[PDB]
Parts: C-alpha cells; structure tokens; sequence
C-alpha cells in the first residue's frame, strides 16, 4: 500500500552520498525518489568537517540513516569509523536503523563486507538495527539490495 518514509544520508566527503541518490533516481540537499510503492525522502547531507555538527539534527526522526563509506579509501577508514561511532553515541538518535554502505566494491583495493564490519567495529553498536552491503554506485552493483533493506524499514 502506498507509504512514504524519511533517510539521511551522511558519511564522510568523497563516499559516494549525492552519486547514491543521482543512481536511485554542498551541505544539504533533499530529494524524493519513488521505489516498490514508497516515496522516499532523502536528505544528502555535507561529510566534510565543517558540516559534521548537523548530522544529528538532520538524522533525528529518520525511519533510517544510510552511512556511506569509500570501501576503497583504507586510509579514511580510521575517521569514517570515529565519526559514524560519535553520530550513534547522540541520545535522541536511540534505535534508529543504520544501513551501512562500503561504496565503490568496483575499484581495486575495496574493502569487503566482513572487513568493513570489523574495521569499522560495528558489532559494537548494540542500541539498533545495523546491516552492511558492499556495492558500486558505478556498476550498479548491490543496488537493488540496498533498496529492498530500505523499503522494509519504512515502517
Ligand atoms: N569508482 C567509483 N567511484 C565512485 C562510486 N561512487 C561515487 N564515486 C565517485 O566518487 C566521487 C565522490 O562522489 P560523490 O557522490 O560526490 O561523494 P559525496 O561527497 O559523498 O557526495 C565522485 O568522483 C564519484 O564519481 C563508485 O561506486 N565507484
Ligand atoms: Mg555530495
């Protein structure tokens, strides 16, 4: 039956966020996109420093928060880790579901699911629903997944 639901998208620069949502088809942008009878809509928020303080406000009350990675880049993994771990320590996002996405899987040196769990020690984060799916927003690989998981949390 037809249904609407809300997702912020955060994750550092570079992830992959606005080519996420350009596929599904600066510091905000909201776009609504129509899937399997749900209109979702999609706030594409900034991931460079400066932007990082909005993240909460914009994830409070979302049916689930998409947090985009660069599987690729190892180096930011580190900080993508801290920051996804700061953003689920904030009370009042309690419970919110988390749908992590190792981006780029097309590229050397992408990292795996299994790895992205481990790097990012996501079997720490005990208040809430996390899953993680590798996929390429190039080769539109894992695409579909991704957006089944989304459909089934619009509550
Ligand atoms: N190889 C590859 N490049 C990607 C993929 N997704 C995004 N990119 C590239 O990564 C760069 C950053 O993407 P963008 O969507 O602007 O990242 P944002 O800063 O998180 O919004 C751009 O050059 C994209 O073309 C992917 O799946 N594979
Ligand atoms: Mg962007």
């Amino acid at each position: 039956s037809k249904e609407e639901m809300e997702l912020t998208l955060v994750g550092l620069q570079y992830s992959g966020k606005t080519t996420f949502v350009n596929v599904i088809a600066v510091g905000f942008n909201m776009r609504k996109v129509t899937k399997g009878n749900v209109t979702i809509k999609i706030w594409d928020i900034g991931g460079q420093p400066r932007f990082r303080s909005m993240w909460e406000r914009y994830c409070r009350g979302v049916n689930a928060i998409v947090y985009m990675i660069d599987a690729a880049d190892r180096e930011k993994i580190e900080a993508s880790r801290n920051e996804l771990h700061n953003l689920l320590d904030k009370p009042q996002l309690q419970g919110i579901p988390v749908l992590v996405l190792g981006n780029k899987r097309d590229l050397p040196n992408a990292l795996d699911e299994k790895q992205l769990i481990e790097k990012m020690n996501l079997s720490a984060i005990q208040d809430r629903e996390i899953c993680c799916y590798s996929i390429s927003c190039k080769e539109k690989d894992n695409i579909d997944i991704t957006l089944q998981w989304l459909i089934q949390h619009s509550k």
